């Protein structure tokens, strides 16, 4: 599957797509991008959606 990520705050505000395949990978993926960015913080996601935020 792919995935969204919403990154939310500090640095930046916005949604980039991942070809990320499964939530385990998108875990991993996705908190490297976010602590790449700055926003390293709580994680949520949601399933029907395809959905994962980085939230402050």
């Amino acid at each position: 599957m792919q995935y969204k990520l919403i990154l939310n705050g500090k640095t930046l505000k916005g949604e980039t797509t991942t070809e990320a395949v499964d939530a385990a990978t998108a875990e991993k993926v996705f908190k490297q991008y976010a602590n790449d960015n700055g926003v390293d913080g709580e994680w949520t996601y949601d399933d029907a959606t395809k959905t994962f935020t980085v939230t402050e």
